[PDB]
């Protein structure tokens, strides 16, 4: 039941629902990452705040996709959200590597959906993805790559020292 | 060495580097145009300022392309910048004709790169070019065409008079 | 064609044109340096901003020289701008060493032109160079020497750590 | 009688007095030029104001020289001020040509005095001349050359029309 649907394929509708699941799973992963760094035996609050902000960003992305689904006359369908891949996330370096792997997976899912939009001649969809998602992914992944490089440079030698300094001097408070 | 590169072809990376060279060459051409109109034996300051503003715009375009190259994980490679095609630029009319030829050449290079982006299924690139470059080119070329028409209308008959009036009454101070 | 030229030798006019080329080449070199430090596998943004500011300063110096050329009745002549001497710039230390070598070369070119001005009894030229260029070079070179010393002190031992700390704690954001 | 004179030659003292006479004569010439353009049968007020401003500038230059003469312990000596070379100044073009000839003569007198300062190892004098006079002359002469070119471009054909337009659209009110 929709009186508005136009040029919106069932394939795209389904892929949008899958992307919502991916974004919510990413949000959940970042929630876990954030709280891990808030453990009293980890205690790197700049890292807590970095991942918590990302958890909010991914939730907002899911909600944007859902708003779009309804604007086009598609129907939201939700699936179980699988728990994050790890319970403990290791070092800041380990975490930032996991985060980049995650973002690349989201980016590829966006690219896949854009390709589907192109195949389906759905310019509203393809533009929607670029404006709210594809640009943001490129920016985020560059930031994460920058952070990885700085973390790596700081290892040495004296990993504890480097981990503290990165959190204090790069990450925001 | 990049930990971020995704869906960014070597072909696109190379074409972006070439486009940077084209934008810097255009900036250099406009620098020459601007100072020519500041000669005491030319002395058309509205024309100086018009071309100097364009020199800044083209430099900014090059820097935007370079920022994008790094955001995608490509590697900037710079080449020699060839000197402008002329040392003396003739009349305002001659100059404006040269400027339009230049802008059309930049526009075609942007269109060529967009086509490559399309062939390579690189929507981030294609959107980047449209947002920061393709729209601006259309606007600029329309402005230049408008100016050419006004300059042409003012020739007569009394070319000196017309050249002065255009600079005084159309171009900004 | 000039109705204004007075006490301005052909030798000085030519040397001013050469100096414009040197300043533009320096600007181009700093543009390359800046973007190298913005690479995701380098990621030292304080260093990016340091060199980008210098690129702007050198471009402004070229434009000042060109304005002066026209004020004196000389004629700007532009030459090809050779690409920077390197595509990759190594460490912050390597880069700062290259920058000092570059500035000393500009300074010597200014000194050479001042000497020519003196030989030609051209006090407007000699004063112009001192006011806008010679003072600024001394200040800049002292700053670079200061930075080199601080970078060198930070090597150790733990070069990665030192490189990060210099960028965080000395260079501006 | 002076208790302050140091490194200030009689040659320089005399040349400064001569330069005062030249500046006052220039001021007087511009006073005549200004009022000529205020004649009801000439009536080009932008031109009146242009020359009257120059009359003030030249008077101020004379006073600066006189202040300097006393600061150095030299003694002002005034001579008769010869009347301007013409009673009627022809067209704006004629006037602007006369003005440039006048400024070049002042500039050469400044250059001559700077050379004397150099020969006499009098750096206070040479710097004084550059700061307050040599820079200002270059700027003024460039402005006059610019105006001459614009006036010349406007002749045609229709000289009356061009003369009116220059006064209305270039000169200030």
């Amino acid at each position: 039941s929709s009186q508005i649907r136009q040029n919106y394929s069932t394939e795209v509708e389904a892929a949008v629902n899958r992307l919502v699941n991916l974004y919510l799973r990413a949000s959940y992963t970042y929630l876990s990452l954030g709280f891990y760094f808030d453990r009293d035996d980890v205690a790197l609050e700049g890292v807590c705040h970095f991942f918590r902000e990302l958890a909010e960003e991914k939730r907002e992305g899911a909600e944007r996709l859902l708003k779009m689904q309804n604007q086009r006359g598609g129907r939201a369908l939700f699936q179980d959200l699988q728990k994050p891949s790890q319970d403990e996330w290791g070092t800041t370096l380990d975490a930032m590597k996991a985060a980049i792997v995650l973002e690349k997976s989201l980016n590829q899912a966006l690219l896949d959906l854009h390709a589907l939009g192109s195949a389906q001649a759905d310019p509203h969809l393809c533009d929607f993805l670029e404006s709210h998602f594809l640009d943001e992914e490129v920016k985020l992944i560059k930031k994460m790559g920058d952070h990885l490089t700085n973390i790596q440079r700081l290892v040495g030698s004296q990993a504890g020292l480097g981990e503290y300094l990165f959190e204090r001097l790069t990450l925001k408070h």
